[PDB]
């Protein structure tokens, strides 16, 4: 229910129902070896995994400190982490007779994600997204269409994110007999934040199995950007109660955190109570957040992390989108792999805090995703670098 | 050097001398420990092999017949099968002491394989790509441009795939004490189709491992498409051997066979000599390379590779066509039933998969190579089918 103070259920009565369902069917689940059997078998078979761990040599030594390991989510199925969550939570759907998933999004990527998982179970899709990010993903929302889904465009509110999750809770109250809602991070009401941290943690048990086989040891640094949250709790949480492990969160520092234009939530948002759950947003209404990465848009955050900053287990710290592009560029020339612009910020956070350590320590950085859907905005930018050849 | 009477070494003197070595220093490090140690890590952590043999259940289903298997090449880092030959190559090249990769591409899926290879390796990649397919492929073009590879547009003859391939062997000629010519099919001259071939064996060799894993038993059909001819060898070569096991190679079908837009070189081409291998080409009666056409940017290589001129001679691979129409309603067919967008060269094999299914009973196996993704092929779609 809650972690901390941060999280729990604070609904309309019309949500309280759902949500009970919910609980009972993923207690019921969780732990099934049939539902297990099925959801390895799609995650190995259909998603790609396991995702290798990538010593990120030429990076390491151009640096000059810590080892860099590279967490491949780029390379799941779909191109981000956000596939995990969207075949455990839609094979959990399929398992309690549902026959409809709806889901926000805002980049796109967790509105792919579900399309793909709704066409590899047969389930009908509705992705609600908000106008202005329907706008600014015109390949997202037309992939979201190929797979066989229809895309909602919310005119309601800003327009933005926070919009589209109002009215996919609205629809849920409605349909909920015969549809899920297959939330995308680690945030909303119990027990959406625990499920999806569940079905990510797979990236965190991977990720150790693997260290320790090419180490020998644990990480001393993990490092990862952190929109809602999910990717970062997923490669955080089976960590978490090894204390040698230091866990750092990256948050979209935007054009500064002094300009009012970034998503840092938790650095420098309030606490209060939104989508049915006490975290950290920013705002004294609510205001729609900005980043490079179209990814870290979410207003708010999960509750966990906002548990996790209070008891100071792990830190989170800002990148701005200056930095994250550096470093998008960075790790495309230097190790050849196109980062998405959320993991980036990860990247880019690892490089200074790389430099600061010693040669034997080691960071593992999440790569959330690739950058196959930020070319667009990347040539943009790149298109209007001044003497780009010199500088 | 020859698959029968295909393949040879059909270059100037001039090539003699660097293919003399390039052959000298492959039958050296194919067998060596620290070369194979070294690429089985690259091809692991930062490719991501193995990739998954995934049971299209609902395809299968829908189709009422045979048992359809996808070989996920859609997953490899890059999103495509170029990488696994890419690696091999530009590792190659750095155990041979060289500090500048080049390659061709007309898609430019190689292109940028090549680059990521290079930028892994820290060695120099210039990529020569024919002006036509630089301006069908920006995104291409840019994607080796932020890997930290310069592509080179090639202004002269038609100003495609064939045309890169020349500037690309006038390059090496020149350039081959510091360069590899890292091609990216398994064509052009000894050691070539070979070498490629053998970078691209792994695919096959996975498959048979997970076939064997998933239903005890060998596929009754394995359906790959067919450009130069490298994915479909890689998954094929492993299989030969087992002699129950068919194989079927799918040419672009494009307009269609009796239309002269198409790009099927084992159904209607002609034998001849390019690109230093003598196999089957398309080209006129001048002798002059004809210009394909198909959907998939992909499969644009005026020939094919020796290795399976030689398959079609001995019988022991089929080679058919698919059409753009029909490559395209696949596209379309397993995005909205399994959820994977295929890349339109792929969808070839999904499309002539699904019809050879129909006709086969229940218990029987396909397996079909999906060489890579569709994203790079998310404007063409738009374009021709329109925006839903
Ligand atoms: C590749 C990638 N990496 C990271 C994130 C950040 O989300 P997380 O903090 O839940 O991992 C996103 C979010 N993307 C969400 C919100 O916009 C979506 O609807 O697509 C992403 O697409
Ligand atoms: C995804 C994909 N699948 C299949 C093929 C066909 O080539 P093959 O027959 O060598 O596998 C290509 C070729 N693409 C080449 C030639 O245009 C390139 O330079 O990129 C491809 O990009
Ligand atoms: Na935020
Ligand atoms: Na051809």
């Amino acid at each position: 229910m809650w972690f901390g103070e941060f999280g729990g259920q604070y609904v309309p009565e019309t949500l309280i129902g759902p949500l009970k369902e919910l609980e009972k069917a993923y207690k019921r689940f969780k732990d099934d070896e049939e539902f297990n059997r099925q959801l390895n078998y799609y995650l190995k078979t259909w998603a790609g995994r396991p995702t290798p761990l990538y010593y990120a040599k030429r990076l390491t030594e151009k640096i000059g400190g810590a080892k860099v390991y590279l967490k491949r989510e780029d390379l799941v199925h779909g191109g981000a982490h956000k596939t995990n969550n969207a075949i455990g939570q839609a094979l959990l759907a399929k398992f309690m007779g549902k026959t409809r998933l709806i889901a926000e999004t805002g980049a796109g990527q967790h509105g792919v994600a579900t399309a793909m998982a709704g066409a590899l179970l047969g389930m009908k899709v509705d992705i609600y997204m908000g106008a202005e990010d329907v706008e600014r993903q015109k390949m997202n929302v037309f992939r979201m269409k190929l797979l066989g889904a229809n895309v909602i465009p919310v005119n309601s509110g800003s327009r933005t994110l926070k919009d589209a999750i109002n009215e996919a809770l609205r629809d849920w109250v409605a349909t909920f007999e015969y549809t899920h809602y297959l939330i995308g991070s680690v945030v909303g009401p119990h027990p959406y934040p625990t499920i999806v941290r569940d079905f990510q943690s797979v990236i965190g048990r991977e990720a150790k199995a693997q260290i320790l086989e090419a180490e020998g040891q644990l990480p001393d640094v993990i490092v990862a950007c952190v929109g809602g949250g999910s990717n970062a709790m997923g490669i955080f949480y089976p960590f978490v109660n090894d204390k040698k492990v230091k866990l750092v969160g990256v948050e979209a520092g935007g054009k500064g955190l002094e300009s009012g234009k970034h998503s840092a939530s938790l650095n420098a948002g309030q606490v209060g109570v939104s989508h049915g759950m006490l975290s950290y947003f920013l705002q004294g209404q609510i205001k729609p957040s900005h980043s490079i990465a179209p990814g870290l848009d979410y207003p708010g955050v999960g509750p966990e992390h906002a548990y996790l900053k209070k008891i100071q287990r792990a830190e989170y710290v800002a990148v701005t989108d200056e930095e994250a592009l550096k470093a998008f560029h960075e790790l495309s020339r230097t190790e050849g792999i196109i980062p998405a612009l959320e993991s980036a910020h990860a990247v880019a956070y690892a490089m200074k805090l790389a430099k600061e350590m010693s040669r034997d320590e080691i960071i593992i950085v999440n790569l959330s995703g690739r950058g196959d859907k930020d070319l667009d905005i990347v040539l943009k930018v790149s298109g209007n670098v001044l003497e780009h050849h010199h500088h």
